């Protein structure tokens, strides 16, 4: 039922990866900045100059498609969790913490810019605390406790 609740306010978030994605890494950095430092391409990038910068933005979208992907899969999560859990700990170097914050992150912006409402807002905690939790448990499985 969270994953429905969610869906029920993606819409807005699917109408346009790229300027909600971009808000999202935008307001990670800004209020996260030791999580700018762990993308190598952006780190350094001024915080004034974020918000206007295609690259951030794409990424940001290629994020919130893989998210949506996983909201919508009518099978595994963790399975489609297994891939983005091995690169993220072996490729990219990133702590779990840093999962929890950009999930902070997306709620606020859905709350603001997706119509997410009070449940909704708990049920999308619910929801990154499966898939954060999924990660974390393939980390410990790659030594990365
Ligand atoms: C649930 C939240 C997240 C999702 C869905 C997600 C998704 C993705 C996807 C789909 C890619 C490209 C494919 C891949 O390399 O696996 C990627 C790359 C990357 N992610 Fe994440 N990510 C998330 C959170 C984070 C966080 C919190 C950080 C760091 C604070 C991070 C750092 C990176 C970096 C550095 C890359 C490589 C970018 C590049 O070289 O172009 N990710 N992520």
């Amino acid at each position: 039922a969270d994953f429905d609740a969610v869906l029920k306010c993606w819409g807005p978030v699917e109408a346009d990866y790229t300027t909600i994605g971009g808000l999202v890494l935008t307001r990670l950095f800004k209020e996260h900045p030791e999580t700018q430092k762990l993308f190598p391409k952006f780190a350094g990038i001024a915080q004034a100059d974020i918000a206007g910068n295609a690259a951030v933005s794409a990424h940001g979208a290629t994020v919130l498609k893989k998210l949506g992907e996983l909201l919508k899969a009518k099978g595994s999560h963790a399975a489609i969790l297994k891939p983005l859990a091995n690169s993220h700990a072996t490729k990219h170097k990133i702590p779990i913490n840093n999962f929890k914050l950009i999930s902070e992150v997306l709620v606020k912006v859905m709350q603001e810019k997706a119509g997410l409402d009070a449940g909704g807002q708990t049920a999308l905690r619910n929801v990154m605390g499966i898939i954060i939790a999924d990660l974390e448990a393939n980390y410990k499985e790659l030594g990365f406790s």
